[PDB]
């Protein structure tokens, strides 16, 4: 719970840096963002030695959640730990109940993200883990992308100032899979 630890999270680590609470699942985090994306495979949010290491944003990415993607991502033993529900919006009727996720920044601002689709792919999707490329896409190639390779998917009134937000882990079942859930900000 928030009340209890964030404060105290980032007062211990300076790479704490915002809260994730996903209703409908048990996704309520503190998020670290590491010097690298490798950092936090065995490393807590205390910053301390794990053996399941923690949820973290992309080294790439702005804190402040101004880019235009933001990636907040978990390696298989994390993803596992904290992620394991993600697959649930795999699901027509769980996608079609459960459509936000929030986040509160280290300077307490609190967004809300619109979840728009939930997609499979593999670790070696050609755009969706690399912030920089998402950002020298054009719209229409990053929705299309997307599109295609979406389980579930929504139409949303978006601008070309619109801002995304997707959470990203392995899935164990499918070759080198990856899941996204992917929102844009409120
Ligand atoms: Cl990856
Ligand atoms: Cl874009
Ligand atoms: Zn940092
Ligand atoms: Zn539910
Ligand atoms: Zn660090
Ligand atoms: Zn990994
Ligand atoms: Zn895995
Ligand atoms: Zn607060
Ligand atoms: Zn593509
Ligand atoms: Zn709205």
């Amino acid at each position: 719970k928030k009340g209890v630890q964030f404060d105290d999270l980032l007062a211990i680590n300076s790479d704490v840096m915002a809260w994730l609470t996903v209703k409908g699942t048990h996704i309520d985090y503190p998020i670290v963002q590491g010097e690298n994306n490798l950092e936090y495979i065995n490393k807590s949010v205390e910053g301390e030695y794990s053996l399941s290491g923690s949820v973290f944003l992309d080294y790439r990415n702005k804190v402040t959640f101004e880019d235009k993607y933001s990636l907040i991502y978990a390696h298989h033993m994390a993803g596992n730990v904290m992620f394991g529900e993600l697959p649930n919006f795999r699901k027509k009727s769980f996608f079609n109940k459960h459509k936000e996720f929030s986040i509160e920044t280290k300077t307490k601002q609190k967004l809300k993200i619109n979840i728009f689709a939930c997609i499979q792919t593999d670790a070696f999707d050609s755009l969706l883990f690399n912030p920089i490329d998402v950002d020298i896409s054009s719209k229409n190639e990053f929705l299309n992308h997307i599109k295609q390779k979406s389980v579930q998917y929504r139409e949303i009134l978006t601008t070309n100032e619109s801002r995304f937000v997707a959470l990203s882990t392995c899935e164990d079942m499918t070759t080198d899979g990856r899941i996204i859930v992917i929102g844009q900000i409120e």
